[PDB]
């Protein structure tokens, strides 16, 4: 049986500049707030810090997240560096197609770059992801679409204009019917307040699309446990609910080892919440992450197969609609979409035919 997850990396990858939204694909959207912990629950999964830090304003544009796993035979030689130690992990961007990425200081330094720019329009906040596969050892295979965070507090409660926008980038690829919602919220708030939870319940209103997320569990006031979090009493939410322990700041800057945070998170746990502790963690989490988009993905499998054809269809009778005017060039604006978008919907129906297991 052919692993699907790869197949769905191959087709965002395919309608990234030109239009993924009708397409529909399977995915987990990762919906977060300011001081959530969101791009530290990425980094837990990942095993290494690799977003952008912080201080302050960032992070506009969504990035599609895709791990790899790899054999820990399985390694490259590095850069060019004057070196050749062979690397265990590295990463590529498909912005800049095959280059390769053996430093995550030079990663995160990319985003940085691929992110913050105006890009050309006018808007503080722009629609086009980032494409970036992190090839490594110690990850499963899994891909998140990361968005940017929303403000704590209500966008309302706020002075900037631009939050309406953030939010309108937010419910664009949440309202994907074959989207899995991740969101994000911190055990240190009023969890049946979070901003994540409640844009949520906006396309999703039961929450059946929904997995929550409940971060800094080692934050919380004197003699409160999240039992109720745990428990999910309290969240009305379907795919599960699931409390970790992410590194913090100080942790990073003093370099804290993964494999000792990984255990601090376990001890936490088995102390604080012991009959529940084998269904949280970021190990639980990277694991029914990985088992639930793999279910996703071949559940939507045989729908994506004849949507592709049924959009190709509708947009080649579409170009004889518009139709002309023969012209080599100056054709068409909207021509020239439909065009391209054919293209792009042949190259994903040749990766789905070249499946095969029964
Ligand atoms: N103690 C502790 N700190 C955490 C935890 N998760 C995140 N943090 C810390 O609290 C902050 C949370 O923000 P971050 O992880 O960047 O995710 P974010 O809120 O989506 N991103 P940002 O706010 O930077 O745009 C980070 O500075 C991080 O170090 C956690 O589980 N425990």
């Amino acid at each position: 049986m052919e692993a699907l997850i790869p197949v769905i990396n191959k087709l965002q990858d395919v309608f990234n500049t030109v239009g993924a939204d009708i397409i529909q694909l399977p995915q987990i959207v990762v919906v977060g707030t300011q001081s959530s912990g969101k791009s530290s629950v990425l980094e837990s999964l990942v095993g290494r810090d690799l977003l952008p830090r912080g201080t302050g304003i960032v992070t506009r544009r969504p990035l599609i997240l895709q791990l790899v796993h790899v054999s820990q035979e399985d390694k490259r030689k590095t850069t060019g560096e004057e070196n050749g130690v062979e690397a265990e992990e590295w990463g590529k961007f498909l912005h800049t197609k095959n280059k390769l990425y053996t430093d995550f200081d030079e990663i995160r330094q990319e985003i940085e770059n691929e992110t913050e720019r105006i890009s050309g329009n006018n808007k503080g906040v722009s629609p086009e992801p980032i494409h970036l596969k992190i090839f490594s050892p110690n990850v499963v295979n899994l891909t998140l679409v990361d968005l940017p965070g929303m403000t704590k507090v209500p966008v309302g409660d706020q002075p900037k204009d631009i939050e309406l926008q953030i939010r309108e980038l937010i419910l664009r690829f949440i309202s994907n019917p074959n989207s899995i919602i991740l969101a994000v919220t911190a055990a240190n708030t009023d969890m049946a307040t979070s901003e994540a939870l409640k844009i949520s319940r906006e396309v999703d209103p039961d929450g059946r699309r929904t997995l929550a997320v409940i971060t800094k569990l080692d934050l919380m006031d004197a003699g409160t446990d999240a039992m109720d979090v745990l428990m999910g009493r309290v969240i009305p939410v379907k795919l599960g609910i699931i409390g970790v322990v992410n590194r913090s700041q100080l942790d990073i800057n003093n370099k804290k080892s993964v494999t000792d945070s990984i255990r601090d998170e376990y001890a936490f746990l088995q102390k604080k919440y012991p009959s529940l502790a084998n269904r949280n963690g970021t190990k639980y989490l990277a694991r029914t992450l990985n088992r639930l988009l793999m279910h996703h993905i071949r559940d939507c499998l045989p729908e994506l197969k004849t949507r592709i054809n049924v959009l190709a269809a509708q947009y080649q009778s579409l170009l004889n609609s518009y139709g002309e005017p023969v012209d080599g060039s100056g054709s068409g604006s909207g021509s020239k979409e439909a065009a391209d978008m054919l293209k792009a919907l042949q190259g994903a129906s040749q990766i789905i035919a070249e499946i095969r297991e029964t």
